């Protein structure tokens, strides 16, 4: 029943993967071994080659990702050998340091042991490995509202935030067999942050905005050939609009546009003045400038779309169908100035891929 | 076969329309008369009430339109009585004058006789009643590229444009029974145009940009209760981004962003400077300012989205399902600053509605 779904996914994945690696001759014997491994054990184990190419294919198939041109240079770290919470913690610390790479960000994924019988071996509670806490009590909002429920769960576990607007959440995860997760403070030496300044407007630093260097998404499931890697944190570098048009701008996040309008010296009184739009552009210019000034990788949305056009061209040249989610591929700033806006994309789901999964808290 | 599709659409429309007008008692007898009219004649004729409410319902059901809050105040002009090309021309001139209303634009639709057996009585060739010509020969681009094929068709018919960037195309339409359409120059006294200036930047007038006041879309088919009104030009007022983010900005339209960047004094050299985004905001601010200064109706995209939220609320309160096309409802400038971006919409097609139809030329 599960052995069948597994075997089917395995056949489809091994054939495609080995074809891409020029190993098509070896498919028959590999499939043989897998068939017997599933019968005898209920699952099968990927070779390091399969796992690495699977994680790359999964990125290539992520419909909502504009950054896919670089799928084949993903740095895959195989941590299927971890058994203890100290090993998990150290692997997550390592991922941070190696992905950060002193600012020259390396797209990286660390892959932990996969689910067995739907039973997780390691369950990561963080949304990203580096993320700010959020607090909301009696009229008072502090930090990142998107982090309120995770922050409250951490404080249930004896963590306590300083209640600045930028408290770093601890790493928090649970091991199989433990009733409760454990948490560990992030060593500050590992976390690069960027203060936001503006190239022309000196007063912009008065807002005391900053953001962290590397987004390391840690709550998605990587599925490859029927094997479910629920713990497999990965990162790229930011596209600037994620920080400037959403994290710092959204009313339900840091909600900074009125403050930006004031420091750039425009009124925030009339919709027809387009002050939100002007403030968005200046905040986004500041974000790109600040990351560049500090030597931390970042891409602007025009360059990102130009790279994505090359991804489309490369897909066609390779004879692979392109899939994509137009609603997520268009940037939230000047979308009609990118080619993405003016074409359509087939939003079909192809595996290997990355998937949402239920939060373990809340 | 056609009588059946017709009767079915008629039943569904009359029931809904009379329910909305509180006339539900009259449905049975009206349906009786319609049934007999279809049998004996192959079609049926709407009452003036049905036609007016049908055109309003069709606007209310237009998934891609952000301006729908005002659906019930559509001004419906019934021109089912026209038989001659002089009457058509005069009705189109009249629509322009009454919709323009000296700048205080009235949303209006003029409805011409409907198709008989799929046979058009009047076939309008213009995309909008007021639109600029476009020319493209040997490296030289003049005017609006989107108008190139219609412009060439007009010049086949003995029209000749002055080849400015803003030549007004003639009205062009064909009567049933004529092999060729006729064309008529627009009287300049009927056409309001707005020069684009910027509230703060004096040099912006150097670009010598202008646009026309009223968009009167004249190539869509209005379908109401199975009756096909292929000729039924309608207008609202502009949302500013249509002019500033698309008509004047698109590379395949007037392509003005590099020129805007230069007059606003920013470099157009580096994607990371976000110069296209900054130029877009300034051009859009100029457009709203210029229309307002001249007393010509226009709405900015924030206010438009706020009105659309009220449309959603009104639909819910009335017990009607809301339908919408998220990809067209989001504005092309700061879309994530509107509520539209953050919710989803059911893109189902409900009739009465407005539909694309095949161009009669090209
Ligand atoms: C190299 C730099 C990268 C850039 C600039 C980039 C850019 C983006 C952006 C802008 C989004 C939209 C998310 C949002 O709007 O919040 C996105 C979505 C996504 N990216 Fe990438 N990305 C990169 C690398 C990666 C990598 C390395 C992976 C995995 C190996 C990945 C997988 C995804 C996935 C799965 C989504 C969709 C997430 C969801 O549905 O919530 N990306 N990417
Ligand atoms: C009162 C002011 C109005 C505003 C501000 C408005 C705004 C808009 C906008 C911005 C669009 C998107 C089109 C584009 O991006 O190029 C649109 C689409 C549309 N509007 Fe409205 N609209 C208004 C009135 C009307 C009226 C009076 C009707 C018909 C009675 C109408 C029917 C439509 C239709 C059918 C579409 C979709 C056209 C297509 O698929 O190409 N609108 N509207
Ligand atoms: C809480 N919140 C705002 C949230 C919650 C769940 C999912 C998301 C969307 N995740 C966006 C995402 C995923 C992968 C990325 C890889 C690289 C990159 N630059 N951005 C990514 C953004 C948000
Ligand atoms: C040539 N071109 C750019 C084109 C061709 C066909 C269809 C369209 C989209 N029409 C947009 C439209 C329709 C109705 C409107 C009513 C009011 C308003 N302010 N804008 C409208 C825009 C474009
Ligand atoms: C195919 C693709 O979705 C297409 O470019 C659409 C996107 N949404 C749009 N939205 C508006 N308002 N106008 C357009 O012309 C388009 N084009
Ligand atoms: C439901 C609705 O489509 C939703 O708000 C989407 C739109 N597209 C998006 N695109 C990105 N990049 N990020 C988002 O959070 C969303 N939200
Ligand atoms: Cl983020
Ligand atoms: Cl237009």
């Amino acid at each position: 029943e599960e052995k069948e779904i597994l075997w089917n996914e395995a056949k489809a994945f091994i054939a495609a993967c080995y074809q891409e690696l020029g190993k098509a001759a070896e498919v028959k014997d590999r499939l043989a071994d897998i068939k017997s491994e599933i019968d005898l054990t209920g699952s099968y184990v990927h070779t390091k080659e399969e796992l690495e190419h699977g994680a790359k294919m999964a990125w290539r198939n992520s419909n909502r990702c504009i950054g896919r041109l670089f799928w084949n240079s993903l740095n895959v770290i195989d941590r299927r050998d971890v058994r203890t919470k100290e090993e998990v913690r150290d692997a997550l610390f390592h991922h941070i340091e190696t992905a950060t790479n002193n600012g020259k960000i390396r797209p990286t994924i660390t892959i932990f042991p996969p689910e067995e019988k739907g039973e997780k071996q390691v369950e990561i509670w963080n949304h990203q490995l580096i993320r700010y806490a959020g607090y909301e009590s009696d009229g008072e909002r502090i930090g990142d509202p998107a982090s309120c429920s995770l922050t409250a769960a951490c404080e249930e576990l004896g963590w306590r935030g300083e209640r600045t607007d930028f408290d770093l959440l601890p790493l928090i995860f649970r091991m199989k067999g433990d009733e409760q997760p454990v948490w560990y403070e992030l060593p500050r030496s590992l976390v690069i942050e960027v203060p936001i300044t503006h190239p022309d407007i000196e007063a912009f630093s008065d807002l005391e905005l900053k953001w962290y260097g590397v987004p390391i998404i840690s709550d998605m499931k990587l599925e490859v050939g029927g094997i479910h890697y629920n713990a497999a944190p990965f990162n790229g570098w930011y596209m600037g609009t994620e920080i400037g048009a959403r994290n710092l701008a959204d009313e339900k996040r840091y909600d900074k546009l009125k403050k930006v309008a004031s420091v750039i010296g425009i009124a925030a009184d009339y919709n027809t003045d387009l002050w939100k739009d002007q403030a968005l552009v200046e905040l986004n210019k500041a974000v790109l400038h600040s990351y560049k000034k500090q030597g931390v990788s970042i891409v602007d949305h025009h360059t990102a779309a130009s790279q994505f056009k090359r991804f489309e061209e490369q897909a066609e040249e390779a004879g692979r169908k392109l899939t994509g989610d137009w609603t997520w591929l268009i940037p939230p700033i000047s979308p009609a100035a990118t080619h993405i806006f003016h074409r359509s994309y087939d939003n079909s789901i192809v595996k290997p891929n990355y998937f949402y999964q239920d939060k373990p808290y809340e």
